[PDB]
């Protein structure tokens, strides 16, 4: 009596004619109409959580393989799918590395739908305009530094690297990419502890802000972030941010005479190359009364067929299917080289209930510094003991 709903959230709602289109024939093959409700990402949770709470709203929802899964299965909000996973042709093709992110107590609670890896994302026009080679991407800290300092001309509005300080996840990312560049980690290895208080959180804290405060080379770091120098980077105004391949389709977007005109490259690094894993699952909340119509849609979703199309039609994101990485033409392109290369690598935010109020503290940390309301050891200071607490009560 209640129609099968799919709640799609995050960036990728964006592409909402390619969406309708994959459901329209979702609906043609299987006769089951679908409510589609997309939602842009900086909002998502928060809406999902109220959803989950109440009981109501999906039978099939987008959930962020950063640490959702785990903390909707806790609580008893999402249907397990061991059991249609053992069932499923798909399940192998699956990159392994992503079992872990939507597993609770050795169980799955979702199905990976795209996924990613987090690189320097830039702008091959801005680099040649500034007298910079765009084939060569700065590799190290200090070459960071030198190419958004040549870069930047605030005077237009023109800015080498776009920091983000939104009380977003795009806020913790980078932190976490600086943090793992310098050879630092979130939590211990056992995730009872806070790891990121050390000498190099500090140097990752100090750095990050420093592009924004210091050397000035971001827009308004606590008003913007990844996505809006993704759109500013389509307008030629920022030339460096943090991205992969969720960004390929939206930059194009945004404006299509960029295709051929940006690239991505391994982060630049300080002690250690890094990279932060992301992605989306499809979840089945455990009120649903549509489950097993649920699991059809996540399973025609998640099939060859539907995933070539997509890579075919639009470029990106990345598959959570092997073959489909593997059998489309992905790999003739050198931005999907680097990213098939540094994606084994990537880190993970910790698989744990606690993760999106630690993610909270670390996006706190870093506004702070960034408002002058604290010096970065301070803030440090802060965050870690909160995140002491969190992980303690
Ligand atoms: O694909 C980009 C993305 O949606 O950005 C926000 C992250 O939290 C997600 O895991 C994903 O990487």
């Amino acid at each position: 009596s209640k129609t099968l709903t799919i709640w799609i959230g995050g960036q990728v709602a964006e592409l909402d004619e390619t969406w309708n289109s994959v459901i329209k024939t979702f609906e043609e093959k299987y006769g089951i109409s679908v409510e589609v409700q997309l939602f842009g990402f900086d909002t998502y949770y928060d809406k999902l959580v109220t959803a989950l709470q109440a009981g109501k709203g999906p039978d099939l929802a987008f959930a962020d393989l950063g640490g959702w899964v785990p903390t909707f299965a806790e609580k008893g909000w999402l249907e397990p799918m061991e059991e249609h996973l053992k069932n499923w042709e798909g399940t192998a093709q699956i990159w392994p590395n992503l079992w872990p992110t939507v597993t609770y107590k050795k169980i799955r609670y979702g199905l990976p739908w795209y996924t990613d890896c987090r690189l320097l994302l830039y702008n091959k026009a801005m680099f040649e305009k500034a007298g910079l080679n765009p084939d060569n991407p700065p590799k190290t800290w200090d070459e960071l530094l030198d190419a958004a300092l040549k870069i930047t001309d605030t005077k237009n509005r023109i800015y080498g690297y776009g920091v983000s300080g939104t009380k977003t996840e795009h806020t913790t990312l980078g932190y976490m990419m600086f943090l793992y560049a310098a050879g630092g980690k979130l939590l211990t290895d056992d995730y009872s502890k806070a790891a990121f208080d050390s000498p190099e959180g500090l140097k990752a804290l100090k750095f990050y802000t420093d592009l924004a405060k210091k050397y000035n080379v971001s827009p308004n770091a606590i008003q913007y972030h990844e996505d809006d120098y993704r759109n500013m980077m389509a307008q030629n105004r920022v030339a460096m941010a943090i991205g992969g391949p969720w960004s390929f389709p939206l930059i194009e977007a945004a404006n299509p005479d960029i295709a051929g005109k940006y690239s991505v490259a391994l982060h630049p690094y300080d002690a250690k190359p890094a990279s932060v894993l992301g992605g989306w699952a499809l979840v089945i909340p455990s009120s649903s009364p549509n489950k097993e119509d649920a699991w059809k849609l996540a399973e025609y979703l998640t099939s060859f067929d539907v995933w070539m199309k997509w890579v075919e039609e639009k470029g990106g994101p990345m598959p959570t299917r092997m073959d489909v990485c593997k059998k489309s033409k992905l790999a003739n392109d050198v931005k999907w080289q680097i990213i098939f290369e540094t994606f084994p690598h990537a880190v993970a935010r910790p698989p744990i209930p606690q993760y999106p109020q630690i993610s909270e503290q670390i996006q706190t940390m870093v506004q702070r510094v960034l408002l002058g309301e604290l010096t970065p050891e301070e803030a440090i200071k802060i965050a870690a003991e909160n995140v002491n607490k969190i992980l303690g009560a």
